[PDB]
């Protein structure tokens, strides 16, 4: 494992919401990735994949505010803005073998309700 290398993919992943293509994502997860925002859990790539790609509606424009990388997990604050609005969430990843094997994902309440129909959406 190596910090540097761990901080790119992680970060890079992040970035490619506003810009580069949706369904780009997938190549950092491993297959048996999981989500888990809140009650809410999402499994298998295309599952995570689809999530961020639906996650990219509220996305105009991305920006990644301050990193930690302890061992092969990454903590990331992350601020996104959205028809003129901020909100800040945070991004946990544990990286295993190279490869993204658990995302958590911290939102602020406001944004719950969205989470909650992205999963009936989905």
């Amino acid at each position: 494992m190596s910090r540097e290398e761990i901080r790119k993919v992680v970060e890079e992943m992040v970035r490619k919401l506003k810009q580069g293509s949706p369904e780009d994502i997938s190549k950092y997860l491993s297959p048996d990735v999981r989500l888990e925002v809140g009650n809410y859990t999402f499994e298998g790539s295309e599952q995570v994949t689809k999530f961020w790609r639906m996650l990219t509606k509220f996305v105009d424009r991305v920006e990644v505010r301050k990193v930690q990388v302890d061992g092969n997990h990454v903590r990331v604050e992350v601020e996104v803005e959205w028809n003129g609005k901020k909100w800040t969430f945070e991004v946990e990843v544990e990286v295993r073998n190279g490869k993204i094997k658990r995302i958590r994902l911290q939102v602020d309440p406001e944004f719950k309700k969205v989470v909650q129909n992205i999963w009936n959406l989905l």
